[PDB]
């Protein structure tokens, strides 16, 4: 087969219809279900597949006790079959770690994994289910990356990596594979001024990567990238329509080139999908918890600073939890664009729900639909007494 | 490959072999099989494999409790292999929903999942396990359609589906899909007042769907689609012979064009197999539970409004639960003809037994035999007191 | 590819090595292990696979209580990986009865399952898959064949049927089939009384199947079908070395052509490869119960009457219990001759281990070679005490 | 395909990244996680597995009590996906037998598995997943083999095979496969003075296997094996960076061919890569236990018998339990080099752990990198409590 080639546009989005989910927590109340979180979804030319980041124990599992805590030797990136819950049994690793990337370039996949200590993490680059790179860490402080799926482009796939303070000026670099191998890595430039946990979709022939401000910003970094020359710019989302969270409630005037302030030290990893008047935003529905969810149609997000949302879809209500999501599509489906998808993780137990001892999440995900279709809530679904 | 012609006559029935039978509550008495009901089984050219709504839980699981309820966002259409459980480990999920169809047309698979809330709910049209189309809700009340396989020519997948009242008049649609895209759509046509749950099979070059009557009628609609032209007749099946549930005792005249009376807002979805004098019809023993399941042979049911049974067969005990019913045959078998098929949903826990707080369903399975060979009764087998 | 034609002869045989065992009731202590029993092994051209009857239910189960039961509704042949355990997730369905046979003819397989009530029993004949034949009782007396694999030649796969009385003469038919499809059926000649649950292998041309008499005799019918012309020949093992059981001591001087006589209204499965000086019985160590089971080499043992064995080898110890034993073979592996293999079914539980309420098995596989290689012995492995 | 040939040489080892790790112990305490011990990993063309010798039982499962044992009739290597854990549905058993070895050959794989009793001992010889040839034992004392992969070279696969005294002179050969055939074998030359449990990895264009003494030595006897002619040679690592364990304190002068001693009847299985100056050394932190893990750089340690080293990387903690520990590479990835990759066993439970009645393990895996990357050390993760 051959590398594939951005060479669509985005589909119209006039809503988004059901496209997953699997009802992790639900089932692996009474079934061997991995604990996971930072879940994403990225497909193949034959398949798509859920991700997730495993904790190394199942929920029921004594070794639950403990899993809001984020980086450990007993992580992995684990993906399986499409709105199937993450299994012991079903499951297939594709490389250990706790914090990943992962992407299809119409040949095979490149997988990428961050493993080790704070001061000492690496990276290594797996391609066709190979190690074949690795990356020591060049700041010392947490080496991390996209915890969602990267895009290829002629078998070019820009990863976004960033090492140093979550608080503070870090160190981010947009590192360019082929095959697994280092074609080129660059510092990062524009305006941008705190990157972390990338969540980057590809279109014609471009990449848009929405991105997260965990030091002031409540606005979300917007990092553009050219994977033919391998060059990149960055901004903020200049709309005041803000989405990150926690954040401040939305001005009507908002900041291309600067944090919005309000909110320090704190975020979550979200997405958009920026396309002139074809523009959809999503974000927590709370400004303050990681609750709810909805999409919100925003005409020139990126670049108009006075604009407003003229239409919407509420999909998860806020009085349930939610938590990361990020942007994938069918790059292999049939038809002259390409359907933008996005997934939402459902975040359940610790910190907000601590009458259990884990953390875990499942799945819920949509794709943009070019009818105006009703809306529903989808919510984890689970009912945390039959934990107890 | 091709895209399969309906090119052949039904076989001769002369009796019912077992074809397939998967004993999940039995086996999910101790193992994570998946809580599901309104089940079916469909055919790919290279494998035969079973289908139901899942409710997102196992059954031994605490959140099995309540799964009485018909829709919700935890119930998803899966697929597992011939006579198997259900299992949380083993089942495919094919699309998200609470009411579905699925079938192969010889080149790849079309499944359909209807979700959302009574007023807003709308189909996603799956092909080759990608999301193509998109229909939202007409009459916003419970877009529904069949809870069994649909039949494809050349191409051409008729699905049937209602919106509106199930009490009174509905807007039923029959829906002409191809790959996945919507070819046209039509209103219903011909005698029958008022259509759900329609289960298909395709003969020589037409397709019979046998449904159910919820508003007033106990004989069974019955809908005669062409699939080249993309037009409909409907009618009743005029057998005194009738074949719904709840319904009155037979009579000595059935009716052709409208309802026969005696039982209002209520029914069960079934099937049948017209066919001249090779007619063969499917009902529960009772007529006032779900409960038994027996096939009769009635010459020209379809338009004989005094024809009565000339042979039949039990197929599961009146002292036993049974359920939906629908019918499938396996259009890539060997032969000269197609081997009319069927499975009885066998419906244990609530309504009828609330010792436990769930409802689930095993799966029975025959395909018709030239052959006249014995008779068993096949029971779900599992034993509530277990369960307890 | 092509039709297996029985060209080789059967290796040297001067020992036995282990081939394949699965440990299911020590798995399946902690494990959703199903329930079985009649167990076999038989080959694909590119797998070889471990074969039982289910019973419908995990070991663990509730349900597992009273499956010392032989025919319900719940049964079923399965199939799943060699040495792997029978459980819930791994298992493959052939076909739904309580009494089967199945084997590969080069291109696809062919498996038969019968099912039904005593007086009503009927067989499937399922063939790439699908069901191709049925054949109803013709005696109306517990319609029943095989329990182990087939042989085919050239397309054509000869199958040994009884119907009729356990305890007195009964209606035995051999069956050819090709394709799923009924070749010629045959009554039973020769001089063997009475036939059950023969064990079959093929060698160069022909196929030679060791039964069971469970009306008057202690020694085992020999069938040899020829394939081709599709006929076959009867008789009993000659030699004083009788291997049924129940049985008596052996005596000097056995019978040809008529029972040896002792033990009435019994028996067990059993088997032999019957090849001059290269011949190999197998039975039960005990005289009395299904307890131990060894192999002797007997030169001449289908027709000389004065035969003893030179030469033997211990498969299960008398202190541990066994079961039902059949013949397979490779008939795909590489070589320029067929290695004669067995399998043993070790049955725990009921009747023999009755603080369970259940009965089921597990298997331990043996093949020949050309060394004289040292001998262990094999146990099922399970410690009952661990189930109350 | 073709033979694979081993047409390269090392990659240079300036670090070591993760590569696998299954946590099976964690898992294994919610999930039917098999017991096993003696694991390694071993590489088809598309594929890189885990290995291990099962216990026939799930940890959890009753009959783990009592795992420490060795060898019984309920022990099969089995296989399983990369960092995935050894579970009952989800493992492929490969041979029956307490001690083994396996390797592809580039067109098929060869599995050794020895089976018997202590005085009888055998070794079945599969080949494309069909048994070919048999060995009895020759010393009649517990016939052994490497516990790790061999390797091939233009389909001939050399395995090292011990019989005989534990704390003794014992019978070594070497023997050559092809195809599963054997095409010779040789009584161990050279200087080792005794040999258990090789670890074996293939350069241009020989085979160079890393052993244990169990008998006087604490250095590690080395064999260094000619795949084309079929010949070998063997002494022990001249370095005083002695790598058995227990053993005794580094000297600053080590043996080259006799015993270091100072520790007797004792050993564990261990590794190397002896490359000149790429040369890195495997062992156990602690001098007296299995626990720690430790790379050392240790320039020509093979022949300079004052070597010391100049680099290292911890793998695990001493106050982690460790064990066996083996060489392996994917033959068939991409580039100029083989990349170096073992694997440590991480034992849990007897004789160290006594709380608990079982002994299983959990693996960790690593390859080499070009890059000096930073190291994390990789516990096992789990907690005996819970399991008590
Ligand atoms: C079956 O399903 C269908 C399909 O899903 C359902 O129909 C959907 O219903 C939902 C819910 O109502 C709609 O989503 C909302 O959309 C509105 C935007 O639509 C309105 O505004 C448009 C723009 O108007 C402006 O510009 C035009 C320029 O021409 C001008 O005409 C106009 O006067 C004004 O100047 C209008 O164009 C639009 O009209 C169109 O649509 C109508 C249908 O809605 C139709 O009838 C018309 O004919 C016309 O075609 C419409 O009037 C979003 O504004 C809204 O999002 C806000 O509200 C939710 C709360 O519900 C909130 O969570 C959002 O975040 C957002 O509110 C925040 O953001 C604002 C901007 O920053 C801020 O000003 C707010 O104060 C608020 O801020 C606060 O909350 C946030 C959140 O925590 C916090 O962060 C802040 O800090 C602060 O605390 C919804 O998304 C769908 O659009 C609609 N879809 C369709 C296809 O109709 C249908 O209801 C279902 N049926 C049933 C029976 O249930
Ligand atoms: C081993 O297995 C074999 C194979 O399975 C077993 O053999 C099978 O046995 C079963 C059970 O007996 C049979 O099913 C029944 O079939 C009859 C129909 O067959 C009879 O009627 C035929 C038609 O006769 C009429 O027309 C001809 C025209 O020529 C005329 O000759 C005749 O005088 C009359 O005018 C006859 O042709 C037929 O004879 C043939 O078959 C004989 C074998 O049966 C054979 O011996 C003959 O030589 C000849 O070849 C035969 O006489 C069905 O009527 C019946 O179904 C009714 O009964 C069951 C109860 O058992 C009920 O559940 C059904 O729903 C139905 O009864 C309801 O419907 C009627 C019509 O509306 C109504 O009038 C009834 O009052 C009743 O209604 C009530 O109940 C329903 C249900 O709840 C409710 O909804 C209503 O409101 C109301 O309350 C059976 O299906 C198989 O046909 C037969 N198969 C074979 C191949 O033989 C064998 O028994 C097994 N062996 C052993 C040892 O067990
Ligand atoms: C490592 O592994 C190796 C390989 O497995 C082990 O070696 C194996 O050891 C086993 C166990 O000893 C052997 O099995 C037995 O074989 C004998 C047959 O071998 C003997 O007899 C041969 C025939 O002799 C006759 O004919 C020749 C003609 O030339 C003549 O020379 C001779 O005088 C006599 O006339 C001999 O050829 C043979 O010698 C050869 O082998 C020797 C090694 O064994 C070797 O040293 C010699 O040099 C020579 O090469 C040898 O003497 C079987 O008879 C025996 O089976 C009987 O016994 C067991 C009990 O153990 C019983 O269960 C069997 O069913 C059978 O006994 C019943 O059947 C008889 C016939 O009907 C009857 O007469 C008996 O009374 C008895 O009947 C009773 O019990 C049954 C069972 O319940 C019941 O149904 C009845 O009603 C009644 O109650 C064994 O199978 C292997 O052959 C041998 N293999 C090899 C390769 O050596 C080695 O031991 C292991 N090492 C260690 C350290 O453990
Ligand atoms: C992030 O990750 C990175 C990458 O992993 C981390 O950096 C790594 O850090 C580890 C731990 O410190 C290092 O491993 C150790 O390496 C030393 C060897 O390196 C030293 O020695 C070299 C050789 O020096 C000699 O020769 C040269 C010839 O030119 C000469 O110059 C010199 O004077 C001397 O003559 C030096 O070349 C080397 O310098 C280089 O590296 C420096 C960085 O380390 C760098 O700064 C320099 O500029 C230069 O480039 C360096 O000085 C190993 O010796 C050591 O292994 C011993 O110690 C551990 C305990 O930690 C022990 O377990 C080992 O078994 C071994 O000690 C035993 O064996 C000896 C030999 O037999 C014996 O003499 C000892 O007494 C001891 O024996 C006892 O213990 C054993 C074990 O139980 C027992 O069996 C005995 O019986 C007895 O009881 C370590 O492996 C990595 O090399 C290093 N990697 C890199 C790339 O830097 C970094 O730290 C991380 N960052 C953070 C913030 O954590
Ligand atoms: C490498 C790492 O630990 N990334 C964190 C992430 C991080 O702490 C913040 O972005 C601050 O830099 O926050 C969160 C979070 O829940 O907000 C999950 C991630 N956990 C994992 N990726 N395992
Ligand atoms: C969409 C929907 O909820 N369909 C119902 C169906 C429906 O209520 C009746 O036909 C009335 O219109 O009844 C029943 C039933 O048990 O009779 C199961 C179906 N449940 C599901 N398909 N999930
Ligand atoms: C065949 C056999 O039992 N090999 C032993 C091995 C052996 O005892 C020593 O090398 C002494 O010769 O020791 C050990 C060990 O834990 O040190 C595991 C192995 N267990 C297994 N391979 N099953
Ligand atoms: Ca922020
Ligand atoms: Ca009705
Ligand atoms: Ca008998
Ligand atoms: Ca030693």
């Amino acid at each position: 087969r051959n590398f594939n080639n951005l060479t669509k546009g985005l589909c119209t989005i006039n809503s988004w219809h059901i496209y997953g989910k699997d009802n992790a927590v639900r089932i692996g109340e009474s079934s061997d279900v991995l604990v996971t979180r930072e879940p994403y979804v990225s497909c193949d030319p034959d398949e798509c597949r859920f991700y997730a980041l495993s904790q190394g124990t199942t929920i029921r599992g004594k070794h639950s006790n403990g899993t809001i805590h984020d980086r450990s030797q007993y992580r992995a990136l684990i993906s399986w079959p499409l709105s199937s819950p993450p299994t012991v049994y079903n499951s297939r690793v594709e490389c250990i770690g706790w914090s990943s990337t992962s992407c299809h370039d119409g040949k095979s996949r490149m997988s990428i994994c961050i493993s080790g200590p704070n001061n000492n993490a690496s990276a290594v680059v797996w391609y066709n289910r190979r190690p074949v790179a690795e990356i020591n860490t060049w700041a010392r402080n947490i080496l991390r990356t996209q915890e969602s799926e990267c895009v290829c482009h002629n078998g070019v796939c820009p990863v976004v990596f960033t090492d140093g303070s979550a608080t503070g000026p870090a160190d981010t670099r947009i590192y360019y594979f082929k095959e697994g191998k280092i074609l080129k890595w660059e510092s990062l430039t524009g305006t941008a001024k705190h990157i972390e946990e990338c969540s980057c979709y590809g279109e014609r022939t471009g990449i848009t990567c929405t991105c997260r401000d965990n030091w002031q910003g409540s606005n979300r970094p917007v990092i553009q990238i050219d994977p033919v020359a391998m060059t990149h710019t960055s901004q903020y989302i200049c709309s005041p329509v803000l989405t990150d969270n926690p954040r401040p409630n939305d001005p009507n005037i908002g900041k291309c080139n600067d944090p919005y302030p309000g909110n320090n030290n704190n975020g979550v990893k979200g997405f958009s999908y920026l396309d002139g008047a074809n523009t959809w935003l999503g974000r927590t529905i709370s400004t303050a918890s990681r609750s709810g969810y909805e999409m919100l149609k925003v005409p020139n997000a990126l670049t108009d600073d006075r604009s407003k949302p003229i239409q919407g879809q509420t999909i998860v209500l806020n009085a349930d939890w939610s938590g990361y999501s990020g942007s994938f599509m069918d790059y292999w489906a049939e038809g002259d664009c390409y359907r933008a998808c996005f997934y939402v993780e459902l975040i359940r137990g610790r910190p907000k729900e601590d009458k259990v001892w884990w953390t875990s999440n499942s799945i819920v995900s949509m794709c943009s639909s070019t009818e105006f279709l009703g809306q529903w809530n989808w919510p984890d679904g689970a009912k945390i007494e039959y934990f107890l």
